[PDB]
């Protein structure tokens, strides 16, 4: 057990799926996983195991922000052997051609928290995915019919920030989604040696935005984690 | 409503208790307050309301880190009218003369996160408590038999730091305590304008630790809400 | 002796009063110390000792500047083995609720200076005063009838800023005075473990240029003085 | 034409090859394309355009280091219509488990240049590939038998770096390789709205001073120059 | 031989001129030096060897950037046994009373390039030029009745920057021109201790935007090249 | 009169020498002045206008530290016609082959001080002396057979330095002495359109730890006044 996850070796998959919002682990549980039991508690951060296609998978959630899901991803990578991780949330749009619930796949993080710089000797670190895993979530999305969006996002350290004209700059450089995880975990994942992959979809516009439905928010919802999922699978092929 | 908060202006009182763990808000609106009831439960952040000694008060969860606990403090006080934020938990110590279970109050909170330079144009801001909140803390341990230790805590935003050598840094300064929302609370209640305070419990010694009971966790605990409700009274004389 | 303090140890009290200008520490032995004598006078910077109340006390000016006085102060402490020092100086008003002839005390200060980074790994320290000095302060203030302000103050490297938007800045966070050395001296006072506080009267207000000696600018000038002696007396018992 | 290019709108393919060595341009030109013409020679950056497989293609060196290109591939990009730009070259490896005559596609690339966060408000900016360019680079290697390897390189403004310590670093993380200008070119293209992709052959490895030209490292240089142009013709597509 | 330079000791003088364009310097052997060799065209940098006034003279070119001349500066300094490097380029002028063709003598360089605070523990490293050379040159071109102004250079990483304000700051700064060398030459002769000078002439205008044309390239860059070769002289008297 | 210099337009020449020391300007005034009049005595900041060789000449104290001397040099630049500033100080050596006593001109000044990056929009700014008065020193100072150094300096914010191996770094690069003004003087001279040097003798070395004594201070003082002196006049005709 460690100091957040009460559990011992071989509780955890060694593929974790992690949304922001700890309810959402249970949820994914009970809707694509089989056979799937509890294996953590810890601080109510509610973690499960079960399979999918008979392939070995874990969900539990991470919180909000870089220090928090920084916690998680690594305790699990260096106590419970897990070898990646996919992030699966939500963000919000700078690119007016971007919608909202488009399925976007950040290859790379950008960042204007300093975790990277104080590990990478205050130079300039390319917190990026995992290469393969990019790749599988967008085979396993076109397979699904879905075209997801490849490229840069954005991790914030302040949902609510002092200044912003930096939506600015983040629009002018392509940036797809501004969220708060994927630089951090990407920083973990490089650290530790293991894979990493954040998966978001686009729930408002930093701007001009407009407004989606309960059942419209699910569907896209169920569709980032079954691209998640099969992206897996086409991992281990 | 706020993105976080599911509730309106009135349901919070004018000061909130705020423990890292979500786990403990419900504790606390159990054991401590009268006639509570539940105002908040999205992202299973549950909030709640009561009185204590006749005095309106609430209690939340934030988090764990900077980011997220930006978020809560921030929505809390522009939009339910909060004045008062005090921060309930728990650090690990560096100095070999604070002991486990002492009572920390941090007047100041150090960091190595870039929030605030981000506020303050790259310069160094003090981030600090209010000092009646401090003192109303000190005064209210005093009469509860408690001597709480009155200094600097460092936020950090990397619970796994890559370098240890910072620890001594901080020995070397006399910082008391070593957590990880301090000097985000300090800076959104500066940002603002509202009062904050953060006061904690040593649970570890980042170094030669030792071992406590799960009876003496929940003492010192329950000492140190305590500490808290009573110097919101005292506040209010 | 030391490079820049031509005495010996005994010279000086335990606790020590410091203006910025060495002639207004001339000043103040000459108005409030009893049986004072003069025991420095290295590049012109005047230090006497002196009683109050019978009370062991020195006052020795620190020159202008966080470079200035940490040199005086680390001597002072390292080498003569004074425990408590005090700054009694003026700021600039930022805040409009902040008039002249208002004392304010320093429980933290906020800096452009890099002084502190070097000393923290680049890293943010807060810079603070000692939580019981302050507590004396705002007690002795109030059996004189004084009410005194307790926040942050920013200690700038340029008197004559070559831009003025960290004026706005430090408004919006609360500031409320600028001078030019109680970073570094909190600073200092931390890296060889003594006691320091800052005590300003409002000079001028950048809200309106205007600051004009009179016999009520000097009875304000007089109060802090009174203020930082009787503090001590407090803090002796 | 340019400041640094003396040709015209139409001289160059809307795709072009980037050795750092003008020699090198003109190796490949001569090498692999048909009916190639030098269509540049300012300061000597020889410029040359042809066909390859009857697809119109450019080549043509930029200079040592993110400042020289940095300026050829934003006037190719700006003023010559290029839409995508391959960078070819060489780069020290880091890794133990990565050899002489090795493949590497940069689908990142870190660096201790200060270029982009001139251009990222002094944020954290991931300088990434474009994810189709790393794709068809990955297939077209496959197709020739070779198995290249996809990851971060690090983009040096010092080839001979004032402290050694920083290959440590890079090596914990994972980098594959060291370059100059993998960093800058994403950064342009980023800035621009162009698409570019860095490919480099292990030329040495810090990890024993080892790297002597032959006919099977010059093999190795020509099957990345295929994976180039092979890969622009699976994009073609 | 070096990784950059195919020479032996002795193919250089101790003294080496140094234009940016690799055409240039074979222009400055074929015009101005006797009986002048190649003695290196590695990357196409091609340098030579010859005599002046029957004094041993060489030139090369260095590229553009700071990585490019740091590159080559270094290994002439540390495996040729070259003792001074002249640095003869163009620059443009942001001050409106510095006309086109006008000589310019760097004694300092400002930069926007982090190569200096990577050498001085990321302080302020004044990069300064060899102040006997920058007599002989103000000697030299009074002799030649050629004006001269003598200040500071700055040297930037992006030719194309995407901050404008910033030569505003140069203008108020006094700053003389704006290239590409200077402070990255004058860092590698103080870290492998060389002595280097910087001449430019002013090739444009960063406000007006003027290019160099007409015969007022030869004279004027004849000019500057005669008050480099004749300051050696001097240099040698 | 200025807020820190009660004097009226006129009472100081256009050019001014300034030692650290009040105590100092005065003995310069006494030693070396013809009908030398007091013109300033605020804060005990001595400031004395006299003739030297029928040459109207100013002698005035700044202090120690970059905000102390950054006040007076930019009241008499912009409120008293002073056209010339030389800095007359002590240095400590941090070279082998510096002896005490010796003398050194800066033609530049490097510093860990954040001043001139707040001045330069956080870049590199080259704090350097006029070439011209550089060139009248070190001829003045020939004409007395005197020897004299001309380099860099240092100007460090803390004389009492947590950081020990910055020496090393400073040795490293050729660092002539260290002190606490000239960086911040050339900042002045730059913002305000002046002129100025620092010309200093070694009082001490950082090493060795010798501290100067003896009759070695005075001949060795006026020896530097004695230049500066005299290489005004030089620049007079
Ligand atoms: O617009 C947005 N800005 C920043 N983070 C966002 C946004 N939309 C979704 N998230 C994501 O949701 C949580 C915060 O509510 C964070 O976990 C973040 O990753
Ligand atoms: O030793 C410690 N280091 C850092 N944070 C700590 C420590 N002990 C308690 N916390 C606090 O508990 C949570 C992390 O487990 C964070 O909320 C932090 O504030
Ligand atoms: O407006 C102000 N800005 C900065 N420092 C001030 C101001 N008013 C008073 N001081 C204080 O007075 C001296 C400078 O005259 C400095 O010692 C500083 O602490
Ligand atoms: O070990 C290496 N370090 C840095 N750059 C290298 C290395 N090996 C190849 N290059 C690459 O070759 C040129 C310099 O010779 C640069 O263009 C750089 O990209
Ligand atoms: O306006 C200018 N800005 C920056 N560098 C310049 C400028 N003019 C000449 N150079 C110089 O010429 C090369 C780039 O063309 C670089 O070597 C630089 O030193
Ligand atoms: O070793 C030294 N380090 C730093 N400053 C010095 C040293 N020696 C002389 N000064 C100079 O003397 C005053 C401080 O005593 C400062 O004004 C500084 O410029």
């Amino acid at each position: 057990a460690t100091p957040h996850i009460n559990a011992e070796m071989g509780d955890f998959a060694d593929v974790v799926l992690m949304p922001g919002d700890p309810l959402r682990a249970k949820y994914i549980a009970e809707t694509f996983l089989e056979d799937a039991r509890e294996v953590n508690n810890v601080r109510g951060m509610l973690g499960f195991t079960g399979t999918y296609k008979g392939r070995k998978i874990s969900v539990m959630g991470h919180g909000m922000g870089i220090p928090s899901c920084s916690i998680y991803t690594k305790e699990l990578i260096t106590d419970f052997g897990v070898k990646k991780i996919i992030r699966v949330g939500s963000c919000g749009a700078v690119l007016p051609h971007v919608k909202l619930r488009d399925v976007v796949i950040g290859m790379g993080a950008c960042t204007d928290s300093k975790v990277n710089r104080i590990r990478f000797k205050d130079h300039d670190f390319a917190a990026i995915a995992d290469f393969d895993m990019v790749r599988n979530a967008v085979d396993a999305a076109k397979a699904l019919g879905i075209d997801a969006r490849v490229g840069n996002l954005f991790s914030a350290d302040l949902f609510y920030s002092p200044d912003g004209e930096m939506f600015d700059v983040m629009e002018k450089y392509g940036i797809l989604g501004v969220e708060m995880e994927a630089a951090g975990i990407y920083g973990v994942a490089a650290e530790f040696g293991a894979k990493a992959l954040t998966i978001c979809t686009v729930s408002d516009h930093i701007r001009t935005h407009e407004q989606t439905t309960a059942a419209e928010r699910q569907t896209t919802f169920n569709d980032m984690i079954k691209i998640a999922l099969e992206s897996v699978l086409l991992g281990d092929k």
